[PDB]
């Protein structure tokens, strides 16, 4: 049988008897992400250039309208906005999403992979929606994703049963069900991360790396990938295996990556595919945000590649 | 006022006063190339998971059909097919066609950037067509260039007046000159390669790396940017300027990159664009090709990066 | 706010609070008309003439496949088959659905217009269904309307509240309504029919054709419009005001239009809307089917143009 | 083979030699029609009803085959349904040729989607006067080339020359108009007539008797069916595809008939005769008419060559 992403998640709501409230905000989600490829891959671009005689401005007015909208969310955080935004009354509904809306939208010129993540989280208090209703810890989510615009579109949405892939066909604007289920190898033969900075590498971080290339025994060193874009980084990491990193160091001792729309949605996708994300010290599910805008450092992927990461960065301990 | 790549191509034409065949092949080309982006951007897959009850294959069999019809070929090399192809006798034109006609479709499973490549060469000798026919030196290319599937869909055009963008507009199927006369930065602050051969680089490439992580002017480190698919490293290195390295290591002791359908059209754009492309020894553009698939290390980009990569190579004999 | 169809139909859909089976039945209707559309409007028309190396057929399957594997339907009437199509078992839902795929397909050498028209039902026993739960009145509707491909694709729905009409917007592959809450106009200025038929017209719409030629009391006249494609003809009826006559002759005393998925969803849209549709002797929604491929005449359009047909009509018994 | 139309212009343009112009021109003229499709189709009308929180389409359309011709640096006087007066190309861009063109003929019923289009004829500049609006005063004979785009349910063109007519559809996948019919020919005696009879109190003698005949036939034979979708480019594209007669002709409060000789009558009176059939006006054949006016009306009596005879044998029984 043919599976949709409309098709999935209207199935899913049956079987956990909700109301609906969180099936419109997912289809109001996909909608979104479908204008945003459309724009990303320069429908009508000819009559910018004059046939008759920004883009992450409009993503993020794509993503904040349609979850107006959808009068199922109350509190909205975003890359775009300083502030968290409060939705008026009259469209209020019970759901907290935090959103990159153009994740990567920097080196567009060079055409390179963009993106969209999210975060879903239940509110918890019945008080006035503010920002505080967006400060819980990765481990409170409902739902999360993201959307990778490369060479083809793909959602990726995690939920409590698993991860699942999806496939935007644009003859007809919809979301393919194309990969069930996935799960991260045990152990993988790529590491992901920004070598220029050697200089500035935390001591065991220079070390880990440098055992991924001369290994004490004969086993085959790693190769080594880094897209500088992170939907496109991570999702590689999620289907071949390896390790992703953006540690901290001493000029960042809390990394560069924002916390609560990079970081736990791409947490959360990995331990729902049986792998694990940490900062080092602790899970990155496990961090209580004090401000919405914070950063945290992350490093995630294959089980047995993170164990051997933290065995050396124990040892710097 | 707009312009198209049809009408640019048609008013180069007419300025040199040929016969069209050459336009006749570049439009025949074009087509090719909206025809891949269909399909790398997944139009129609619904179908193909039952919505009514290979890829690069598909982009080989779409360019060589395309190539073939035009009448404006005779000898075709392709990265798919172990021998030269030999166009039949009533199809034949005067022109040589070397192609990848979808690089990096190894890594097309994490929805890596994926380009076709292409180098046009007027036919030689005029000896019967035979393979010998591709063998000549990337000097000799009469245009190059490459189609770019990334975020979105864009054509790069290098002939002997330099290098032009043309932007795919799906909504009416026709690609909008949006660059003009491109040139690549003097030099760069960003390097690409795969750092996991460090266990096997010569002592040249070991140094140079060295420098763009521990700068001996206490300069800004380098970033470091490896996608793995040659299309968006290069073109990145175009639009932002840097450098890019595929050297030779113990798996690979004559490099990695293909010489005929890689290497010299890259080669050929950054030289039209004002870089440089090297492989220790000579530029690749001098290279005297003898076997169709064979490799060749390379260093490209910014001028001023890769005369650095060679003055550290001459040091080491 | 914009609102979309999906998003129209899960807020009607959670007003009533109903199971979501009628949602996830048009949920895939809507997915099957933007498949239609796609291939109707020559999607990939160059792989089948070769660019690498029927559409009435296509357009029953997709609505066919997609409303089975729905899990909310039974009992399947379209125009492509002789018999009804009981769905297996472990599909089988509530709903019944009559659809003609492609109207007007034959003439669709010509580029005229062509719609898909549909009327969905509840089932009527609980023992297993059958062809039975198909043969009900047009008076028991759901709801019912019709997809029109023409210079633009537009969904006109039509329910107990009433008629709304959604455009097609293929950029981002959403239906967006455009058209809330419609109304016909209570007297028109066009008539619509076949008038090379005038040797078999019975006497009273010889009449009623003559006053709108030659008025008695020198009023305007009519305009005459006939497209030849019933969905394009009702759908102007409904735009501009006027009357659209297929009416019984002496030759086809039952009409050529079908009752189950053509006339039945064209009556109830156009009562819907403020309108009238009748067989000469009666309202088409009053008609007892008994057999899935009846056929009934239909004279539609305006109140007063209805009313002054029957007024003609009754004067000649 | 498969075959386009870009391929298919280029090719014919090798075969004469030419410069280039008219097929410069023509590519000019299918990237309108594009983009017109695209607008026709409704692509982002999600952006004008708020999906993020403007010109009528027959204006954008004219503005769009305006400024694709112009920077084609092939034309020199272009005249226009939208526009009162003919349009001098600025010197710097002019051309050797001159196009009379409908741009989106039948928009006025485009609330009912229903079919339209875009017609176009193209000539060459006759005289070595400075150009002027006097060198669209040609008549339909002096055509290099015609045709029509029919925006329906999908966009085709339909291009006829010298040699005759082709029509190519457009594959929205890829952008590329796709040869499907080579070299039609429209049958020479049809089953279908078109014109407006609720405006039949008005009717010329002739017309009147005509249509009775078609209605009513003195021979019992099996009557004509009638077809009108009231918009030129689909009813004339529905002739050329299956035959028959399509009628706009003269009566006594109009004349002159009311389409437009330059932009609507000839082109699609010439497309009809490089596929073997007739064009008239009642007293003389549509592109024999020598205009002294852009804008003067014409009446037209087209399609299968035997259909319009029965009509004029008609005509001249009432002198
Ligand atoms: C928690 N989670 N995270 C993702 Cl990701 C997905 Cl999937 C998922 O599972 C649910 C759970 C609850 C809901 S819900 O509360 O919205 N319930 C409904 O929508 N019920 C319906 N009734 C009729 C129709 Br038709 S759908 C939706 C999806
Ligand atoms: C060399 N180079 N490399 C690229 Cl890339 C491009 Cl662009 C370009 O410039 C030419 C040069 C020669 C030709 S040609 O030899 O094919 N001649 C013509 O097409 N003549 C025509 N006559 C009527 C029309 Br209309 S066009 C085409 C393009
Ligand atoms: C009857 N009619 N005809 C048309 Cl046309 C339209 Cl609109 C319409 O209105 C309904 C009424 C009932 C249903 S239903 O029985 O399917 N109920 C639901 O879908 N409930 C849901 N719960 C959560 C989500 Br989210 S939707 C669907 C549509
Ligand atoms: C007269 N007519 N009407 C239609 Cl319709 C068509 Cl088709 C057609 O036939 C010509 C004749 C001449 C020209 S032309 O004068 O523009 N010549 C060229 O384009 N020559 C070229 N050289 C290199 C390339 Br490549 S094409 C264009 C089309």
């Amino acid at each position: 049988d043919v599976n949709t992403l409309t098709r999935f998640v209207m199935e899913e709501g049956r079987k956990a008897r909700g109301t609906g409230e969180l099936t419109q905000l997912l289809n109001s989600l996909c909608t979104a992400v479908k204008a945003i490829s459309s724009a990303v891959r320069k429908a009508g671009i000819a009559h910018l250039y004059g046939i008759a005689g920004k883009l992450d401005v409009l993503s993020n007015d794509l993503v904040m309208n349609m979850l107006k909208s959808s009068f199922a969310t109350c509190v909205l955080v975003s890359e775009e906005d300083k502030h968290a935004i409060i939705v008026e009354p009259e469209k209020r509904g019970k759901y907290v999403v935090c959103f990159d809306p153009l994740d990567g939208s920097s080196n567009i010129d060079c055409l390179v992979s963009v993106g969209t993540i999210f975060g879903i989280y239940r509110k918890k208090s019945t008080d006035e929606p503010s920002e505080k209703d967006a400060l819980q810890p990765g481990r409170n989510l409902v739902a999360a994703g993201y959307a990778l615009y490369g060479s083809a579109t793909m959602l990726v949405l995690a939920m409590d049963c698993g991860v699942n892939c999806f496939m935007l066909d644009p003859a007809i604007g919809e979301f393919i069900l194309v990969d069930k289920d996935v799960k991260i190898k045990k152990k993988g033969k790529i590491y992901s991360l920004n070598e220029g900075y050697a200089k500035d590498f935390d001591p065991a971080v220079t070390e880990y790396i440098q055992r991924k290339k001369f290994p004490p025994d004969n086993s085959a060193p790693y190769g080594a990938r880094y897209v500088g874009s992170m939907v496109a980084d991570v999702h590689r990491t999620l289907v071949y295996g390896g390790i992703f990193l953006y540690p901290a160091n001493k000029k960042s001792p809390n990394g560069k990556l924002r916390l609560l729309y990079e970081c736990n949605p791409m947490a959360y996708v990995m331990e729902k595919a049986g792998g694990m994300a940490t900062t080092g010290k602790e899970a990155v599910l496990d961090v209580i945000p004090t401000d919405i805008h914070q950063r945290a450092p992350v490093i995630l992927g294959s089980p047995d590649d993170v164990l051997e990461f933290l065995k050396v960065y124990e040892k710097h301990s």
